[PDB]
């Protein structure tokens, strides 16, 4: 039927599994330790902070918090997304300042509200461990320096690139089911394809591809929009980019409030019609709402299966928890 | 031979698995909701911290920080002991105030310096999901309220009552493979028991079943023994409890460094000195300390194997982080 149809030529299902990454298999030596560097709180400074703390793996891969607490207690700027299919972003973060996830990973590392850590102090503390540095050897057997920062960031890259979450609803809808999608997210498929939403959020993601003004028609309130954060405009300079961001993708978007780079707004109702005003200039009449919600709700996949990785024990050189 | 029937005699190997406790069988219900539990920060009133973050199943069931970091980056006291085997231990808590893991796993909630929470907003908490609802309503079919805080700790407990590390290398050797310790360890086991650390730190998990002075010879350095903590002397009042602690089991101690209440020695060579110093009144010889250690190094048991929970989605009356 015509709904199928174009919702076939604006959407794409997530892969049931990722094992390529630009143009190369991935290897599966950096596959797992990538998964021991993303939950060892050792990359962080205090020792209490890893990748899975914002980015919960039995969440949505997100803290689900306003803003992400990092060091010292410290609240960041932003509400962190979920790594969760973050490979197939064009760029990575809110304004897409990180190519891919490789250069991403190095960002947290060094951020002092976040983990607070140096490229020297990881090294130090991954050298210290025997069986990292056999693991970095074998994951990366042509380096004359296997143990570093950028390996390091390409393992965990190579694990992120895997959690991926296919076989939503809406995936098993496109792939040819009928009926996985119930009537009302029908309605609300159509409805946020009819209002131009899928403009912006489109392909396997809907959305993670593009940048642009939250407020294409209208700014938002300015708790919704903090005036602080210009998003591109930090990036780029250009002018035209104060508070362009990214278009967020959607996926397992019913699993990661609150909503927004800013996390002030925790109903995803509110969400949707606060994206009407601010980038459509259309106030979503009740039914539009709540069928569009039911829409988004079809956007979550199956979560990955995460065993929790063995991290080795700290050694007598092994760098000390500090401030 | 004689080294082996004198070890027989004072020390126990970790059953395989734990199926039973109390005369009860474990319900494979209440220790699958435990297990969401353990790992939901929505625990604390920060949404931040679940019992993993301080007892991570990644590195020993402890956060290996001297003492742990909790709500608003307070520090507490205390070194957080591994969960693991905690079952089999008398009493839990380095001071043994909590009987059991279930009393225990109400303390954590509470604490102003850790989860920062509170029954009431526990309850509020589970009831505003649906999951959580339905899982303690089949967990708990036998409760006039099935979802309770006496439940959540309940469960926590069953979940916990499993998290055990059989088979390490002293535990091979204690059923029957003469050669799963080597000579080292051999020797380290033989002076562990004839110096007599082996009053204090026997049974399954060699220690945890009775409280001692910390410095029944000799006081230890204040370093290690910080005047505000008077351990058992804050449970009961009575002044001869003063500096008195549970022996600490030494089941993956290798694994759970920094060492004693105050998590202020790194390296289990200093613990085995101080230990010989301030328990029995001996300058152990260098070589029986390095001899005792690599016997240590021997109790580290298989890690369990731990699937990270899928939790289930906040929804509209979940109570928000706050402080
Ligand atoms: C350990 C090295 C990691 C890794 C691999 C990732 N994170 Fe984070 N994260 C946090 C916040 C607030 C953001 C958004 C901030 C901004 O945009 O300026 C992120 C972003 C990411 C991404 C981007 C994905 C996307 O869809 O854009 C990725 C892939 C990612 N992170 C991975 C918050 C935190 C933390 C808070 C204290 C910590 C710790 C981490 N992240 C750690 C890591
Ligand atoms: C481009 C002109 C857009 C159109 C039209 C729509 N959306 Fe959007 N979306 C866009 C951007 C640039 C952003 C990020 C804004 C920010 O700085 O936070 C978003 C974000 C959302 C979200 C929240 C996602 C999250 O926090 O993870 C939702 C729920 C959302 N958008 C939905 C949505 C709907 C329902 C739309 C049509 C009615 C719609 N968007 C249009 C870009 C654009
Ligand atoms: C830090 C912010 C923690 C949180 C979160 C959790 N625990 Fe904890 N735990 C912590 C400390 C500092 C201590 C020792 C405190 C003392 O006064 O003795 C503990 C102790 C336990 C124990 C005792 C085990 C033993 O060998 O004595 C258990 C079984 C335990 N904690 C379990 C547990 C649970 C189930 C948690 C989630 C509700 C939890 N802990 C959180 C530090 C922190
Ligand atoms: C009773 C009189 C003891 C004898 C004899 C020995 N130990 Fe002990 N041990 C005892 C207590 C009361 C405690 C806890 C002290 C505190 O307040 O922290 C301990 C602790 C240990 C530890 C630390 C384990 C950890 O932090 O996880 C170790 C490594 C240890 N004990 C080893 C040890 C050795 C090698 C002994 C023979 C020299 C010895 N203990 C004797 C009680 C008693
Ligand atoms: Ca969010
Ligand atoms: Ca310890």
């Amino acid at each position: 039927d015509a709904l199928h149809d174009q919702a076939s030529a604006l959407f794409k299902p997530i892969p049931e599994q990722v094992t390529e990454l630009r143009g190369q298999p991935i290897s599966e030596q950096q596959r797992e330790l990538g998964k021991k560097l993303f939950f060892d709180p050792r990359l962080s400074r205090s020792h209490v902070l890893s990748c899975n703390t914002c980015h919960n793996v039995g969440t949505g891969g997100a803290d689900n918090v306003p803003t992400s607490v990092g060091h010292g207690w410290q609240k960041g700027p932003r509400n962190s997304p979920t790594v969760f299919n973050a490979v197939f972003n064009a760029a990575q973060f809110w304004d897409g300042r990180a190519k891919d996830l490789g250069e991403q990973a190095k960002g947290p590392i060094q951020n002092s509200v976040e983990m607070h850590s140096t490229p020297q102090l990881v090294e130090q503390t991954l050298g210290s461990i025997p069986e990292y540095v056999d693991a970095f050897r074998k994951a990366f057997p042509k380096a004359g320096k296997p143990v570093s920062f950028d390996n390091m960031a390409l393992a965990i890259e190579a694990y992120e690139a895997t959690l991926v979450t296919p076989d939503s609803p809406f995936d098993l809808y496109l792939k040819g089911d009928d009926k996985a999608l119930d009537a009302q997210q029908k309605k609300g498929l159509k409805a946020f394809m009819d209002s131009g939403c899928s403009a912006c959020h489109n392909g396997i993601n809907l959305g993670g591809q593009a940048y642009f003004p939250f407020g294409l028609v209208k700014k938002p309130d300015a708790s919704v929009l903090p005036s602080g954060d210009k998003g591109r405009f930090a990036v780029t300079k250009t002018q035209s980019d104060e508070y362009v961001f990214r278009a967020a993708p959607l996926r397992n978007v019913a699993l990661t409030a609150p909503y927004f780079h800013s996390g002030q707004v925790w109903e995803l109702k509110d969400a949707v019609a606060i994206m009407g005003n601010a980038q459509l200039g259309k106030q979503l009449a009740p039914d539009d709402v709540e069928n569009i919600v039911a829409f988004l709700h079809s956007l979550s996949g199956k979560q990955p299966r995460v065993e929790y990785p063995l991290l080795p024990a700290s050694t007598e050189t092994t760098p000390r928890p500090a401030e």
